[PDB]
């Protein structure tokens, strides 16, 4: 795709999120850079409204899959870069087992040289004393596979995957993710064969930062089709 060309170097990233979970409204801004040749993302996210009212790990999946490293033999399956620069809309529902759900809508597109992810998030049906609002999740590394399928009807893709968040008591909190992506333009995109994105991250802190924030280092690699 011509879009793929926009990702051959290091690209600045800007993320903006407006959230409302159970009436607790918050905003997050993120900045960093992506190097899709290596599937690599380095970002710092800041809560700009004060303290974040949900755990940072619950927002990781929401807070730019156009930065995945696609193997050469799979580059015909990279929907995300093929929709650039006009971009795509990503929507998810995230069901936290035995608790509430997030619904998200993200618009991902270039503004000049910067890849921008503008997100709205709504959470409903949460327990004030459950694992999310009651801050019971661990901050350990999240990894897993995002299973992608083509959606010819919307000229896009669907995806599904589960995140198993470790909880303090030693069990896990499931977050079942359902995803759709639709291009913004009218023209053709790459509609992929079934495959997945193998995604891993590590969370850290900026020692100089006094605001509530998270630093993330992430690698995203497409896989599952053999040469
Ligand atoms: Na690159």
């Amino acid at each position: 795709s011509k879009g793929e060309e926009l990702f051959t170097g290091v690209v600045p990233i800007l993320v903006e999120l407006d959230g409302d979970v159970n009436g607790h409204k918050f905003s997050v801004s993120g900045e960093g850079e992506g190097d899709a040749t290596y599937g690599k993302l380095t970002l710092k996210f800041i809560c700009t409204t004060g303290k974040l009212p949900v755990p940072w790990p619950t927002l990781k999946t929401t807070l730019v899959q156009c930065f995945a490293r696609y193997p050469d033999h799979m580059k015909q399956h990279d929907f995300f870069k093929s929709a650039m620069p006009e971009g795509y809309v990503q929507e998810r529902t995230i069901f936290f087992k035995d608790d509430g759900n997030y619904k998200t809508r993200a618009e991902v597109k270039f503004e000049g040289d910067t890849l921008v992810n503008r997100i709205e998030l709504k959470g409903i049906d949460f327990k004030e004393d459950g694992n999310i609002l009651g801050h019971k999740l661990e901050y350990n590394a999240i990894s897993g596979n995002v299973n992608i399928t083509a959606d010819k009807q919307k000229n896009g893709i669907k995806a599904n995957f589960k995140i198993r968040h470790n909880i303090e008591d030693g069990s896990v909190q499931l977050a079942d993710h359902y995803q759709q992506n639709t291009p913004i333009g009218d023209g053709p995109v790459l509609l992929p064969d079934n495959h997945y994105l193998s995604t891993q991250s590590k969370q850290s802190k900026d020692p100089n930062e006094k605001r509530d924030h998270m630093v993330l280092l992430e690698f995203v690699t497409a896989a599952g089709i053999t040469l």
